[PDB]
């Protein structure tokens, strides 16, 4: 048959969040001619200026542009010119993107105007594969990517939902019996081949399926987490239990739409990112839903204020975004301040770990987890592997970021990688920014790590670092703010030459670099563990000065690679004396 028997989530880009500047630089394109040779000139021209994205510097157009209109951000109007939907032009201007993006994927359908016809017939075909996830989810708990890659991708109806979770319980049951952690895989993978099969140099043709199976069910699982109305609770995909009601909503109203064949009538309904329009969407209920978010976020900030006063950053900013109400109480502005007031209060749960943190189980976890990266690759990949949906470098960043907020005391804890409604990682870094920025009262690190080794930690490591320290330099004298500047690089292990570049650096081009093996990074947090069961913790002071002690080695210390390494040792273990606390 012409027949499709999958859904698909393309990679390109992987995580959702990468449209946006695409798309701007697309929307610069509305009204020129696109298809056919007239649309030669204009879709040449946005090849180019879309190399020139700092994304791409670190494809077919055609391919690019695809997902932009899967997700219904643009179309190709009759007449063949490039016109850029409502939904689009919200994107564009970056305004709630994650809104946009929830309400774009509700509707997302097949068949629809970019999949019809023979290969989409309406006697295989009638899906919402978002909301399809979302009933199967009411049914099974929870999904792995595996899961997702077996089971999901190859529903190509609503009405599937209870047989296919009827199968995944009794697929769990049988796996559940067989006895042993690798009689389990190979019977896991012994299913999945034949159900595979079944549904599709033969052997490789099936593996090959299986494998884009896995692949796009990865960029499912970001693109799902990025509406909020999904999370990951190890590594599974689990419903967002703050978004219920929302939810039911979603399956109650959803629907496959049967005017699709024609692209302005498609794109007058599917372009709209005011629907679906749900039921709390009036002013009345806008109102409760930002109260609600309010005192939720009002209860957060008491509970942690008096033992971490650094919550103040974010109290002041709550009240900013609440008084725009003092001005106006249209549906518009409701739904700007409950959007900030969500990613507020995801700022505020970032603080909150610092108090879970004082539970010493919760921060040896971190310490255990960091330690899985000095074991061999095969080891790390599977431990990650069994409890985190993100690959292992994203769960470094992360790791080492909640490395810093044990250390605590800063205003802010800038994540550039993403995470998602629960704070579990997504997606890595890009190439033009550190892993992270940490904020204090009167100094800033740059935290960038890389599990990499060797030449490919040279080759990988030591341009990146030293732009993204002399361009957040730049910026900070450019914005006036008057706080020093340090990065903490941190490897399994830190390859010579790349320590060497960074020593040349900070005494000839005024970089303030440090770099710690992960082992002198752990120490930190054993020490702040040992503080914290004497009833002490680190002060903001002591980070600095820390920070300043290093960077001083490195620029005072005679040049040779094994005195600036030994003076390094040397400044931290003095540090670590100074706590008096006990190895």
């Amino acid at each position: 048959m012409a027949k499709k028997v999958n859904w698909y989530v393309s990679c390109s880009p992987r995580s959702p969040e990468k449209i946006q500047p695409e798309l701007k630089v697309l929307a610069n394109f509305e009204g020129s001619y696109w298809k056919g040779v007239k649309g030669y000139k204009a879709q040449e021209a946005f090849a180019k200026e879309l190399a020139a994205l700092p994304q791409f510097l670190g494809f077919s157009t055609r391919d690019r542009v695809a997902p932009m209109k899967t997700y219904g951000f643009v179309f190709v109007d009759e007449e063949g010119y490039l016109r850029i939907t409502e939904a689009g032009k919200m994107l564009a201007n970056n305004r709630r993107p994650k809104d946009v993006f929830l309400k774009q994927l509700v509707k997302w359908q097949y068949p629809s105007f970019q999949h019809k016809g023979k290969e989409y017939p309406e006697e295989e075909w009638s899906i919402n594969p978002l909301v399809f996830v979302l009933s199967l989810l009411k049914k099974v708990g929870g999904l792995s990517k595996l899961d997702i890659a077996m089971f999901s991708l190859t529903a190509t109806n609503n009405n599937q939902v209870d047989e296919i979770a009827e199968e995944i319980m009794q697929f769990r049951n049988e796996r559940e019996k067989i006895k042993g952690q690798n009689k389990k895989l190979e019977f896991t993978e012994n299913y999945f081949f034949k159900r595979f099969e079944k549904i599709y140099s033969h052997k490789s043709k099936i593996e090959t399926k299986m494998r884009n199976a896995r692949d796009v069910a990865d960029a499912t699982t970001r693109y799902f987490r990025y509406t909020g109305l999904f999370v990951a609770r190890g590594n599974q995909l689990v419903l967002n239990p703050e978004k219920s009601d929302l939810i039911d909503e979603i399956i109650s109203s959803s629907k496959v739409v049967k005017n699709y064949t024609r692209v302005e009538e498609f794109h007058e309904y599917y372009g709209n990112p005011s629907l679906p329009q749900f039921s709390f969407e009036t002013k009345e209920q806008l109102l409760d839903l930002a109260h609600r978010i309010r005192d939720e976020n009002t209860r957060l900030a008491e509970q942690l204020v008096e033992h971490f006063p650094n919550v103040k950053v974010e109290i002041q900013v709550l009240e900013d975004i609440y008084n725009s109400l003092n001005k106006k109480v249209d549906v518009e502005t409701l739904k700007d301040v409950i959007y900030h007031a969500k990613e507020l209060q995801l700022e505020l749960k970032k603080k909150k770990l610092q108090a879970d943190f004082n539970d010493p189980r919760q921060l040896e976890e971190v310490i255990d987890l960091l330690e899985v990266y000095h074991e061999k690759k095969n080891v790390i990949e599977e431990k990650i592997k069994a409890r985190f949906i993100a690959n292992k470098n994203t769960v470094f960043e992360w790791l080492t970021w909640n490395g810093f907020i044990i250390l605590g005391n800063a205003l802010e804890y800038k994540n550039n990688f993403v995470i998602d409604e629960e704070l579990q990682p997504v997606t890595h870094a890009a190439g033009n920014q550190p892993d992270m920025e940490i904020i204090y009262e009167d100094f800033i690190v740059l935290g960038e790590v890389t599990t990499s080794k060797g030449a490919t930690q040279f080759k990988m490591e030591s341009e990146p670092v030293t732009r993204h320290y002399l361009n957040k330099k730049k910026e900070l004298e450019k914005q006036g703010v008057e706080k020093e500047l340090y990065s903490l690089f941190i490897a399994p292990e830190i390859n010579k030459n790349t320590f060497e570049e960074f020593m040349k650096y900070n005494i000839v081009q005024n970089t303030r670099i440090i770099p710690l093996s992960l082992k002198q990074f752990n120490m930190l947090l054993m020490v702040q563990k040992k503080l914290i069961e004497k009833g002490r913790r680190l002060s903001s002071y002591d980070i600095k000065n820390l920070m300043v002690s290093l960077y001083r080695t490195t620029i005072e210390s005679e040049r040779k690679y094994t005195q600036i390494k030994a003076g390094l040792e040397e400044t931290l273990n003095n540090w670590v004396v100074d706590k008096e606390v006990r190895f």
